[PDB]
């Protein structure tokens, strides 16, 4: 009783929605955040008000860089994130790799390039690798009698992977590595009954820092409804794949994109 | 309003689990069968004992062959028409009925072509077209709010079962139907998706399944079909969901 | 001198495939349905360059019976492959290129379209591959050729359906399934089976959307790829589809 | 006057066959290497004996680490590889991202961080900085003086959907390399730079194991029941670089004898 979910980047948008949907199914939730301390503490208050000691927050930079209090490597920051679930609640049944940087890295016209690469690949790919390693190590270190009955890892990927967004090469590479992680971890962790799946949004909760015609033009291209998704239209799929009814699904990436990946220029 | 689901090959195995699953969600279900009349009728009796007027059975050969002439198109149209005649609506279509047997490359090949392609591909196309036409012909204020078509595909499509070429071709066509009808029917808010089992309710290779080293139960597949029809899945369309316990991840 | 059977060979990509294969030394069997004049003019051209290097054979590849007991699509397909063995004693390459292509809208006569689009694009390739494979298996091992290749012309844009073309889109997906299934099952006979998928090629606006060059392709930009896949240098390639689309499948709306 | 190709990891096996195959078509080849200096210099001597001034060798660690000086970054090392082509021959027309470390990183059980940097560097990040450096030098060339057939080939993996057990970082990096292939092909199409992939299945399998075990692996390939020769892969790379392939971009060609069609 009281399964525990770890959701990275849980403070806002899709990750907040995922944490809420998991909390609504009875999970205690560990809300990871990087820079959004206010929103993460506000969400924690809301969920703890519904159920005392059902949400906590942990801060971590998931870029592939070392930090300071010897320097602290990304891998041990990820190990410590999983550790916060077992320390507080004695378990971790669900891990959602949701946190993600996303900005252009154009090929056509150096501290920027160096920090872009660690940031985008760490957050979207390498920290997921380390977190899965930490999550799976902990299941392995748990006596079988004490293991949970429904371990589930979700990687937030991208429905539009075969149709790249112009000028976003590092991001697209990182989401491709994340799909590779989904398949590889699914295979390798199957004997522990840890399922690993991907959920791929198309356009979801689209930021509108552009002229109104440009924003409406973007959304209008989604065949189903001619709009971007809501946060829940994505997070409800995450919550299903973690549910026990999804127990035979692993290594699978589910598009939640309104048909947008079906389109062509 | 009680929504209606048409499930083909509903009498046994996955199709029965899909009919039972939608019925537990509150659907009235049209149970299509070909030869399993006794089984279909017994399933209908069970579901109607639970909720009166919640199940009917209809029979039809979904092979691509003229019947006694009645064409496959006409038989598929009448199947959708059965739902509208009995309940005035059809909200969900599950294209589950499917013949499966070898057509090795190295009149019985023409019977196999019409049977394997009809059930797995050509009948689903007519059924989808009939479902779409009835929705379009319905005044927009009287339309339902959660239209959903599920095609039962094959998670192992990229890894062909040796000797099953026509079956594999037909399931590849059904994936093409999924994508094309999802695109074209999006303006009517009809979602079109696939669910692809791996090894399920085998009647060996099951020890090779990475997750649990067994074929799936019926519910482990039908529970997914039910979710994709749920309104929580209403932004998913044009997508095929593998339910294979990772079997498609394997190699020889 | 090896032999290629090319369906729908009279014009456009099929004619360029036949020309490309012929230029590598192949004798070519030029299949046609309605374009008898174009097929026979092409045959005249290739035979003038190399005597007895081309023939032509007519067949409706729709999944329908034709009159002389009615003749089924299966039989007409068997007779296309037999035409190569009768005339030249071999058939080393089969290019499944013939294809009907027109709308079959789901929204806003259909038995004919089903038989025609699914026949040419999927069921006839299935029957032709079976006939082609039977003839190789029936050939004594010492007398088989050393480079059997089957090429199915598919569609680069298959994951991105063209609005209103459901039957065509379904048929090309069946054809990709046939490519994978036939490649696995015919591998012991060393018969390779691959696909080539154009995007927009030799169109009769949308051109500007192609990332590479902002144009549809020429016929040779496709047929050269077919020709390489049939070459001995490509002998380890089977069961795979090669996109030749200028990057169009990378685009989104 | 003579087109120039930069082949990473050119000293042995597939990279050497790719170098030989492009050289046979008339390319001058820059042969990159990391540890195999003897093998690289032997190959360059062979190519130069066949055709004077048709090969050079360059060393670089393509791991995502800083190297010995102010430290030298991976990007800098990557730009200097491409610049070596322009310094010596004035041009760089083809890039083959072939260099690749390959060993397990099991999920269950400094050498952790160096393996990530090495597997992710060789297979994904160094490809990226090499593609950018290559693209930058083309963009900087006046259109009057640009080459007419720019081609980038990424060596991917036909078995990407069917992961090798215990090889998670490798599998991830190749998945990233496929993303690079698609993204670079779209962004560099305006400069007529094509970007494609070639994915071997089992090629030139090392036989440092029991014979029965090596024959057992090989026998799983449906076509010929063997791993491929080096030329059976490199000939495809050379075709994709040819002008006959000039409408192909953004595409990954499996050269796997049907292995990806198999299941357990
Ligand atoms: N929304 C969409 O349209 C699409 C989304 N996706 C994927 O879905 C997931 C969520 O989408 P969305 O909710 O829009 O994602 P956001 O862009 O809102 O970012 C989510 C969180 O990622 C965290 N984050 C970013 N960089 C780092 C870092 N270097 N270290 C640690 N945390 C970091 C931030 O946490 P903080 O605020 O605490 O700094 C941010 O709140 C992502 O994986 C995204 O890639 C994929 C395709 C489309
Ligand atoms: N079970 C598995 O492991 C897998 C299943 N699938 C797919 O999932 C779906 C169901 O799986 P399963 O339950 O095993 O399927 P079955 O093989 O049990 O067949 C299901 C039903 O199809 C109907 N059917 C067959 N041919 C025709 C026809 N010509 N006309 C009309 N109805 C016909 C039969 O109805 P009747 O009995 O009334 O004649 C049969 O009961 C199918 O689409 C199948 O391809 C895909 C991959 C794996
Ligand atoms: N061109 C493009 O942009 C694209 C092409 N493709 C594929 O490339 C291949 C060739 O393309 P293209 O050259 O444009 O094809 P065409 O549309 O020109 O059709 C080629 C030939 O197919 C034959 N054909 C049509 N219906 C039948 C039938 N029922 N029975 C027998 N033969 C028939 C016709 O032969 P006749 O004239 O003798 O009647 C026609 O000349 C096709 O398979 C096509 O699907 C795929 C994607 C894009
Ligand atoms: N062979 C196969 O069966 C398959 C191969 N592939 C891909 O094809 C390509 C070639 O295959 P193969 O020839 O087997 O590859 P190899 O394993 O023989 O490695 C080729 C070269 O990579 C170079 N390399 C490795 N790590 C680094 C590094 N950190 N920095 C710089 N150079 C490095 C080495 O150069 P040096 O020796 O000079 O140090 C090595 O000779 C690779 O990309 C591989 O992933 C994909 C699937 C199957
Ligand atoms: N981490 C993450 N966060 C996101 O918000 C996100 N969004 C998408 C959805 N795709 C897009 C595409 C374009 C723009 C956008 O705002 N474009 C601006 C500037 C950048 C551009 O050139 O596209 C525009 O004006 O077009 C946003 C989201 C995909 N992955 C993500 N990943
Ligand atoms: N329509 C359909 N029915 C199924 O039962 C089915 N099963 C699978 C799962 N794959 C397989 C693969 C091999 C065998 C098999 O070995 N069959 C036995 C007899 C059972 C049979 O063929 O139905 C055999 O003797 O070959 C069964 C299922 C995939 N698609 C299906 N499709
Ligand atoms: N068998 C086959 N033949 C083809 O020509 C073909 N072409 C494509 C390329 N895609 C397309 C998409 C749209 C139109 C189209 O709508 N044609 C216009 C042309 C009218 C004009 O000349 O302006 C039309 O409406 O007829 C053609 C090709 C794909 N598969 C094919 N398959
Ligand atoms: N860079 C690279 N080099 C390769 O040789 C290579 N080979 C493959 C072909 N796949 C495989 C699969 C398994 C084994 C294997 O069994 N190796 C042993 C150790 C032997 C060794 O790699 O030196 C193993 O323990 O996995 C080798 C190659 C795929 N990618 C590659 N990538």
């Amino acid at each position: 009783t009281v399964p525990v979910a770890l959701v990275t980047g849980a403070a806002k948008r899709l990750g907040r929605s995922i944490a809420e949907g998991l909390h609504a199914e009875g999970y205690a939730v560990c809300l990871h955040y990087h820079r959004s301390a206010a929103e993460a503490n506000a969400l924690s208050a809301t969920l703890n008000a519904r159920r005392p000691n059902s949400a906590i927050t942990v801060q971590a930079d998931l870029s592939n860089v070392a930090t300071a209090p010897a320097p602290v490597t990304l891998f041990t920051r990820c190990a410590e994130l999983v550790a916060a679930c077992y320390t507080h609640w004695g378990r971790c049944d669900v891990l959602v790799n949701n946190a993600s940087s996303f900005y252009p890295t154009p090929l056509l016209r150096r501290e920027a390039m160096e920090t872009a690469t660690a940031d985008l690949f760490g957050s979207n790919a390498i920290a997921p690798y380390f977190l899965i390693k930490a999550f799976a190590h902990r299941v392995a270190g748990t006596p079988a009698k004490h293991r949970g009955t429904n371990y589930s890892i979700i990687n937030m990927v991208d429905a539009m992977t075969n149709q790249p967004l112009l000028g976003y090469t590092i991001y697209t590479m990182a989401k491709g590595a994340l799909e590779g992680l989904t398949r590889s971890a699914a295979l390798e962790l199957a004997p522990l009954q840890i399922r690993v799946n991907g959920v791929g949004p198309g356009l979801s909760v689209l930021v509108d820092d552009m002229p109104p015609a440009v924003w409406e033009g973007h959304r209008s291209k989604v065949p189903l409804y001619q709009r971007d998704s809501s946060a829940a239209e994505v997070s409800d799929v995450v919550i299903f794949l973690c549910s026990s009814k999804a127990k035979y699904i692993t290594g699978t990436c589910v598009k939640v994109d309104g048909g947008y990946s079906l389109t062509r220029a």
